[PDB]
């Protein structure tokens, strides 16, 4: 089934290598969306894919790249919409 999720993750998260790292496991797991930095130093990620892939990024997304400490991702899930064609960072 696919599905689309809404995350943001906190923490010491920007200037870590970690909208890279979300997109290169997106992209492994055939995920569309992005991963953005937002003012508050909180990165922001929109993610369609089959459930399982979702899971799997999430699971991804809740430890970061090495350099990265995660403290809180906080999510949800909605309806697949077919909007993203691939994974971009900005
Ligand atoms: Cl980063």
């Amino acid at each position: 089934m696919l599905k689309r999720m809404y995350a943001r993750v906190y923490g010491l998260v920007q200037g870590v290598g970690f909208r890279k790292f979300v997109q290169i496991h997106a992209i492994r797991l055939g995920i569309k969306g992005y991963a953005k930095n937002l003012p508050d130093g909180s990165v922001e990620v929109v993610a369609e894919g089959y459930e399982e892939a979702l899971s799997k990024l999430l699971e991804r997304i809740k430890q970061g790249p090495p350099a990265a400490e995660v403290e809180k991702v906080d999510y949800s899930f909605s309806e697949y919409k077919g909007e993203f064609e691939d994974f971009e960072t900005y």
